[PDB]
């Protein structure tokens, strides 16, 4: 986890929609068990995609305003941010190279 942003309401605004660049955050929450798969491989993409990719999660519980703006309806969604605006968004489970492919979908 030491590679993942943490988010809240009050710091999104900064870390993703005034970043530069990609950042892929991982809406989760404790009671969500494919969130836990998620994490795991979230955090080898984050070190290997590291100066490319910036990874970030957002706890839906702790930042329900956050879950409600981005129209969440279920977890895990991810959703890739580029300069500040949504470019991609993925709901539910996918293996590592389903994330990879997903991530290579999105390159300009
Ligand atoms: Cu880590």
């Amino acid at each position: 986890s030491d590679k993942i942003i943490h988010l809240t309401d009050d710091s999104f605004d900064t870390d993703v929609l005034k970043a530069d660049g990609a950042i892929l955050v991982d809406f989760w929450a404790e009671w969500c068990g494919a969130c836990k798969m998620i994490a795991a491989i979230l955090d080898e993409i984050a070190d290997e995609y590291q100066g490319k990719l910036t990874v970030a999660k957002l706890n839906i519980d702790q930042n329900a305003g956050t879950a409600a703006k981005y129209g969440i309806r279920g977890i895990p969604t991810l959703l890739l941010f580029k300069n500040g605006e949504v470019a991609a968004t993925k709901v539910g489970a996918l293996s590592k190279g389903q994330l990879k492919e997903f991530l290579d979908a999105n390159l300009a």
